[PDB]
């Protein structure tokens, strides 16, 4: 329960927050994911109701580490309320840190 | 800390559950200054506000608004947040702590006494 003791480990399991609504005929994922290079950020459905959020950078931190809860990789599986075109191709933009992916239902 | 809400489906992962451990942190020592990297992804930085109580702990808080209209299937992104992180110096009880916002990463330094 200590906080050095919630490790890196432990923030991968969970991290990114998202959140998942339905807005105009789409499924919209939104993720908070500080600190990464938009080239290295891989979403994609699989089947037709999977979405797997992917990413990787590196920490390179000098000095003597008190804390290390920053994930260096990331991948989020996310079970879409319902099938979504076998084939719907997604959009994703990433600012602030925030990724939001949409996804066409139609 | 318990794991035991790790094994819950994802929907029952809270925006209260993500509150009492979001943002992750980094924090080292590096030259007489105290670094703290935070993942704080989305909110304003005006609405960031970090200080030092006593003389060894920070306290780092943020609250945002989140609209989402639609039904909502999952709802894990913290509203607000307060991170009380425990120093292993003591800092300059009458100091000031620098911050950058970039990326969504909150970078704080923050001199050593």
């Amino acid at each position: 329960k200590r906080s050095e003791e919630l490790s890196r480990g432990f923030y991968e399991l969970v991290y990114p927050p998202v959140d998942m609504y339905e807005e105009g005929g789409y499924l919209v994922v939104v993720a908070d994911l500080a600190g990464f290079n938009k080239e290295k950020i891989k979403a994609r459905v699989s089947g037709q109701n999977e979405l797997i959020i992917e990413a990787e950078r590196e920490i390179t931190e000098p000095g003597v580490k008190y804390l290390t809860q920053r994930p260096k990789y990331v991948r989020k599986v996310i079970r879409l309320p319902y099938n979504v075109a076998k084939d719907a191709e997604i959009s994703g933009k990433y600012e602030n840190g925030v990724l939001t992916i949409r996804i066409p239902i139609a």
